[PDB]
């Protein structure tokens, strides 16, 4: 939390709007599926260039991740905690982000540390779809360059 300093606005944007997500659905916990969700709503920063730019929709990717998740039954209006994997999303983010350099990260750190994860939702929908790690690294690299 401490770790949100090191996020850009757009990253933090994505984890409110991963909450926005879960409540919608009436789950009581921000799983790997959530920050995916926020991701592609968000759907203006590098991560959803990156997704467009290997021709995978950001609608076939909300499609998958629901069809998976379905509705909860747990309606709240708590704060919603973080699944502990989905806290290992947020510390992988980082070190995505500071093996290309870059201490303060963007949406692309949170698609690379959703797809480093790779036991979640987000990353079984990812991989499925042909974002898996190298290849999602090397589109990052690109629209990063240089």
């Amino acid at each position: 939390q401490a770790m949100f300093e090191r996020f850009t606005d757009r990253a933090r944007r994505v984890i409110v709007l991963a909450q926005e997500e879960a409540r919608m659905l009436n789950h009581n916990y921000i799983g790997t599926e959530h920050i995916l969700l926020g991701l592609i709503h968000e759907g203006e920063g590098v991560a959803a260039k990156a997704l467009e730019s290997m021709g995978i929709s950001l609608d076939a990717v909300r499609q998958e991740v629901e069809e998976i998740i379905g509705q909860g039954s747990q309606p709240t209006t708590g704060h919603i905690p973080f699944t502990p994997r989905a806290k290992k999303v947020l510390e992988l983010s980082l070190r995505e982000g500071l093996q290309m350099g870059h201490k303060y990260i963007g949406t692309e750190f949170l698609l690379l540390g959703l797809i480093r994860e790779g036991e979640g939702v987000a990353a079984q929908v990812l991989v499925k779809l042909g974002a898996d790690l190298p290849r999602v690294r090397q589109q990052v690299i690109q629209l990063l360059s240089g």
